[PDB]
């Protein structure tokens, strides 16, 4: 089990860390959502699908910078949504193919009442998402740590 990103970096067997750089809607109103879809950013696969079933969770999702200060919301994982920043570990998604498969995580972030002006700065860390991978074969329990950075400013109109 290993993963790759849309910026040409990777995390090998056993886990580790990578940076992810996301383009963001440049304008988000109070009462609306900024959607940060990581399923176009992070992809993983199973290295022995004939024999091994890989299990993948979102173990933890943390907010940083402008997201931490200026937004609240939820994270959608494989069709179900949970509070973000996270308060538990999600259910498992199965990886059962050698073919790249997206990690089905998306953030739905809505501005807090006091947000206004530039609410997320270009280049800044906005989140850290921990993918936990286990399997039905051995005791492997690995963390794939994804540091999510904004490519651009996000403005919340006054
Ligand atoms: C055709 N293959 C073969 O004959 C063949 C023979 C002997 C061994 C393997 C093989 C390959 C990879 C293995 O572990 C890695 O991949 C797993 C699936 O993604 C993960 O669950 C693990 O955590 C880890 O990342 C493991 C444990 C075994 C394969």
């Amino acid at each position: 089990f290993a993963c790759k990103t849309a910026n040409g970096t990777a995390i090998p067997i056993g886990g580790g860390s990578a940076n992810v750089y996301v383009n963001l809607a440049p304008v988000v109103n109070v009462g609306q959502n900024l959607v940060v879809d990581l399923s176009t950013q992070i992809f993983c696969h199973n290295d022995y699908p004939e024999t091994i079933t890989d299990y993948v969770t979102l173990q933890r999702g943390s907010a940083y910078g402008g997201v931490l200060s200026n937004f609240s919301g939820t994270v959608k994982y494989s069709g179900s949504s949970y509070p973000f920043p996270t308060t538990s570990e999600t259910p498992r998604v199965v990886y059962n193919s050698r073919t790249d498969k997206p990690w089905p995580v998306a953030l739905y972030l809505t501005p807090v009442s006091s947000a206004g002006g530039v609410a997320i700065k270009a280049g800044s860390l906005i989140a850290v998402l921990i993918l936990r991978q286990t399997n039905n074969y051995n005791s492997d329990d690995f963390q794939f740590v994804w540091n999510i950075y904004a490519n651009n400013d996000v403005v919340v109109p006054t």
